[PDB]
């Protein structure tokens, strides 16, 4: 009886296994556009993805991850409300099974149709176990997903997905450049939260950008292919994977941006 997105082991049921579920910086949260305070001391995001080396796209039976080579810094993310310099691991997505719904963070309460998050870890932590054990181990990119034109650049993530469709499969992914994923400006919001997943840990500073990028509904509707459980197991949909907004509680988000 593993966590999950079902009914019977949803996030509401999370904090039984992972109390920390019900801790004082857990994430997604609202943005509330209006209460987000800029602050002009934030710097520019550097995002430094031209050395970046994929390797493998995994379905983890919770997700998909395009996981990169964190050996050395290749793939880094720096500036904007960071010390130090974070090394990409890897990319996700959380989707919902209608255009409506999908996303983890919300904006003024609106729910977007996805989210990716570009997950990296705090060089001065060693590897990335060890970093999440630090209230400063990871940077979490957020970007929301719309349903509009076509994302050129996620077209090759897309038409892998049949060749992971259930849970345990991994398939080569080299060679995938993750700026295709961004969108023209890096203006962000930023606060101090969690994993959305379990086990939930309090390790995260999010930079969520205020552009979404616009996918296809062709694109999405391949994710909502994907399945949850693993082969020779009834089939469920990989639809509806995200976590709702947490309380804020003593937290301050802050904008890059006027
Ligand atoms: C590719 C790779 C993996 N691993 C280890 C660490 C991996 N792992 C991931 C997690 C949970 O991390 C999360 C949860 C939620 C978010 S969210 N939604 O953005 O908030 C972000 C990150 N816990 N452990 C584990 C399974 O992949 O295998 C490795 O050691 N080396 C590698 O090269
Ligand atoms: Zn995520």
């Amino acid at each position: 009886h593993h966590w999950g997105y079902g009914k019977h082991n949803g996030p509401e049921h999370w904090h039984k296994d992972f109390p920390i579920a019900k801790g004082e910086r857990q994430s997604p949260v609202d943005i509330d556009t209006h209460t987000a305070k800029y602050d002009p001391s934030l710097k520019p995001l550097s995002v430094s993805y031209d050395q970046a080396t994929s390797l493998r796209i995994l379905n983890n039976g919770h997700a998909f991850n395009v996981e990169f080579d964190d050996s050395q810094d290749k793939a880094v993310l720096k500036g904007g409300p960071l010390d130090g310099t974070y090394r990409l691991i890897q990319f996700h997505f959380h989707w919902g099974s209608l255009d409506g719904q999908g996303s983890e963070h919300t904006v003024d309460k609106k729910k977007y149709a996805a989210e990716l998050h570009l997950v990296h870890w705090n060089t001065k932590y060693g590897d990335f176990g060890k970093a999440v054990q630090q209230p400063d181990g990871l940077a979490v990119l957020g970007i929301f997903l719309k349903v509009g034109s076509a994302k050129p650049g996620l077209q090759k993530v897309v038409d892998v997905l049949d060749s992971i469709k259930t849970k345990g499969k991994s398939a080569d992914f080299t060679n995938f450049d993750p700026r295709g994923l961004l969108p023209e400006s890096l203006d962000y919001w930023t606060y101090p939260g969690s994993l959305t997943t379990p086990p939930l840990l309090e390790c995260v500073t999010w930079i969520v950008l205020k552009e979404p990028i616009s996918v296809s509904s062709e694109q999405v509707l391949k994710f909502r292919k994907l399945n949850f459980n693993g082969e020779g197991e009834p089939e469920e949909l990989m639809v509806d994977n995200w976590r709702p907004a947490q309380p804020l509680k003593n937290r301050q988000i802050k904008a890059s941006f006027k």
